[PDB]
C-alpha cells in the first residue's frame, strides 16, 4: 500500500493531537503542584533555604539514579536469586519494564550479552510452546466437535472460542485478581494488562514488587507464568498474520 | 524439544547468579551511601527532623509519580505537540521507554486501545517498507557483482554485507555519535543502542530528552527515523529466519 505510510502519519497526528488534550493539563497541574508544594516546604523551615531543598532534591534524584527507593524502607532486594530471576525473565522477552536496570558498566555490557543471547533464544522457545499448545488444542477440538455433533464450520468456531478464551483470561479476568492482591482498580489492571501482553512494559505497574505488602512465596513465579503463558498464546496469533488477514478480509469485499 | 526447556532453565538460573553478583554488591553499596548521605543531611540541618525528611522524601516520590522532573527546570514539556509525536512514534512500536507514561484513566484507557490498534499496524508498515527495502538492496547488489565476477556464494556475500552494514549503522557506530551529541561514554551508548534495537526499551538512556542540553531542531526526529530504519532492517533478519538455519547445520553432517 502507497498509502498505508500516510496513514501511518494520519494516525500518529491524531494521536498525539488526542494524548495532548488529555494528559498536558493533568501534567502542567502536576507540576504547578509540585512548585507550590516545594513552596510550602520551603516555608515549612525557613531555616532550610531553597539551596538545602535543591541539594535534597539531587541526593533524591541520585538514589534514584542508582536503583534504590525513595519513600522509605528500600529493602526490597531486587538483585537477590529469586528476584534477579524475575528481572532476566524480563528482559529476554523484549519486555523491558524500567523499573530495575543494570546500573554498573560491567553490568550493563553483561546486559547486552545476556540480551543479545536469549531474547532469539527466548522467543523460540515461546514459539515453540505456543505452536505445541494450539496444536493439541485444536486437535481436541476438532475430537470434540468431529465425535459430537459434527459442524460445517467448526473451525471457524473453533477459533473463534480460542480467541474469547485469549482475550477473557489475560485481558478481562487479571484485572480482578489484582484488585485484591494489587490494590488496583479495573482501570490499572486493564491497563498493565495489555502493557504486559504486548511487551511494551512502560514498568510503571509491575506485579508482585511492592514492599508494602504480603505475597506467597511462590507469586512472582504465578505472575511469571501468566506473562508467559500470555506471550505463547499471541504468538499463534502472531504467526496467523496473512492466514487469519485475508480469512477476515475475503468478507470485506462484501462491506466495502 | 523438551530438552530445549532445560536450557532455559538453566539460563536463567546462571544469568541471575550473575546478575547478582554483578549488581547486588553496587545495589548494597548504592543503598548503604543513600542511607549515610540522608545521616549527614539529617545532621547538617538540626531543625530538619526526621518526619520532615520523611515528608520532603514522599512529596518528592508522589510528584515523581506523576512524571515532573526531581531536579529542577522541568521545562522540558513531554506533553507538547512534537513531544507527543515522538512518544506515540515509541508506544506503537512496543519500545514503551517508560520513562514517561500517561498518568489520567481517561489517558490509560485510551492508550490501551491505541496499542491495540496501532501495534499491529506500524509492524505491518515496518515490516512492508523492510521488504521494499531489502527488495531494492538484492537488485542492486545482484546487478552489480553480475556485471564483476560471480559465484553461487555471491548472494552469501551480500548478505554478509548487509549483516555487517547493519551490525555497524545501528549497533556499533552510534555509540560515536552519541558521544558527540550526548555525552555518553562508549559502554552507554552501545547499551542504549541495543537496548533500542531489541525493543527492550528500559528508558534510562532515550535521546534527545534533557533538558538542560541544547539539541538541534530535527534532533529527536532523527533519531525517530534512524529507530525506525533500524527496525526495519531488523524485521528483515527476522523474515529470514529458517533459510539459514536448516541449511546449515545439515552441512556439518558430512564433515563426520
Ligand atoms: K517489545
Ligand atoms: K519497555
Ligand atoms: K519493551
Amino acid at each position: 500500500g502507497p498509502l498505508l505510510t500516510s496513514a501511518i502519519i494520519f494516525y500518529l497526528a491524531i494521536g498525539a493531537a488526542i494524548f495532548e488534550v488529555l494528559e498536558e493539563p493533568h501534567w502542567k497541574e502536576a507540576k504547578k503542584n509540585y512548585y507550590t508544594q516545594k513552596l510550602h516546604l520551603l516555608k515549612e523551615f525557613p531555616c532550610l533555604s531553597q539551596e538545602g531543598l535543591d541539594k535534597i532534591l539531587q541526593v533524591v534524584s541520585d538514589a534514584a539514579d542508582q536503583g534504590v527507593a525513595i519513600t522509605g524502607n528500600q529493602t526490597f532486594n531486587n538483585w537477590n536469586w529469586p528476584n534477579a530471576m524475575i528481572f532476566a525473565a524480563t528482559v529476554i522477552t523484549t519486555i523491558g519494564y524500567g523499573n530495575v536496570a543494570p546500573k554498573t558498566p560491567a553490568g550493563r555490557l553483561f546486559c547486552v550479552f545476556y540480551g543479545l543471547f536469549g531474547v532469539p533464544l527466548c522467543l523460540t522457545w515461546i514459539s515453540a510452546l505456543g505452536k505445541f499448545f494450539g496444536g493439541r488444542a485444536k486437535r481436541l477440538g476438532q475430537f470434540l466437535t468431529r465425535r459430537g455433533v459434527s459442524l460445517r464450520k467448526a473451525q471457524i468456531t473453533c477459533t473463534a472460542i480460542f480467541i474469547v478464551w485469549g482475550v477473557l483470561v489475560h485481558l478481562v479476568i487479571p484485572p480482578f485478581v489484582f484488585m485484591v492482591t494489587e490494590e488496583w482498580n479495573y482501570i490499572e489492571g486493564l491497563y498493565y494488562s495489555f502493557i504486559t501482553i504486548s511487551t511494551i512494559g512502560f514498568g510503571d505497574f509491575v506485579a508482585g514488587v511492592n514492599p508494602s505488602a504480603n505475597y506467597h512465596a511462590l507469586y512472582r513465579y504465578f505472575v511469571e507464568l501468566w506473562i508467559y503463558l500470555g506471550l505463547a498464546w499471541l504468538s499463534l496469533f502472531v504467526n496467523w498474520k496473512v492466514s487469519m488477514f485475508v480469512e477476515v478480509h475475503k468478507a470485506i469485499k462484501k462491506r466495502r
